[PDB]
């Protein structure tokens, strides 16, 4: 699925990301657009041979199990392919993970060199949240 940025903004919100270890919905919405341009199918390959899977480009190397990530862990207990899913539930649950693990939102080096330190609110704006 393609959301909409409002859309995605109010999914995020609903499962209680807004806010999240103190990340505003702006950077979460940030995040989603230049990681996955707001498809939850999205998949990319890194060079070390993981993947990232879905809106928040979650990465098989820590977070998910794609069988095809030697030496990688799965700490949010869930196949990749569920990263993919038109139900954000999985993915967001999974972020609340990866954002606690102590360095917040740098995680997605695309946050940090796209949306940290920007005006994030900007992708909430007009929406009716
Ligand atoms: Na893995």
């Amino acid at each position: 699925k393609v959301f909409g940025r409002c859309e995605l903004a109010a999914a995020m919100k609903r499962h209680g990301l807004d806010n999240y270890r103190g990340y505003s919905l702006g950077n979460w919405v940030c995040a989603a657009k230049f990681e996955s341009n707001f498809n939850t199918q999205a998949t990319n390959r890194n060079t070390d041979g993981s993947t990232d899977y879905g809106i928040l480009q979650i990465n098989s190397r820590w977070w998910c199990n794609d069988g095809r990530t030697p030496g990688s862990r799965n700490l949010c207990n869930i196949p990749c392919s569920a990263l993919l899913s038109s139900d954000i539930t999985a993915s967001v649950n999974c972020a609340k993970k990866i954002v606690s693990d102590g360095n917040g939102m740098n995680a997605w080096v695309a946050w940090r060199n796209r949306c940290k330190g920007t005006d994030v609110q900007a992708w909430i704006r007009g929406c009716r949240l």
